[PDB]
């Protein structure tokens, strides 16, 4: 039973590192995003 | 010798096949980022 009973702290973590690689990717996108807009005006 | 004339207009014709390669993907990392952004203000 104690064991089982840590497994709800196990979710909130969890939740925690989720948001960390929503973040990830915006960063991501926004970084190329800018890369094409430079290319475009080169071009 | 006439159809290897024919070359110097094939590069111009690919020449705005690239741009429309280029404008194709930076419309796609636009769209991503503005969803990237709409999920972070959700969460």
């Amino acid at each position: 039973r104690l064991l089982l009973e840590g497994i709800s702290s196990t979710h909130a973590h969890h939740l925690r590192c989720l948001n960390d690689f929503v973040e990830a990717q915006m960063t991501y996108y926004a970084q190329c995003y800018q890369y094409m807009l430079d290319l475009q005006k080169q071009l």
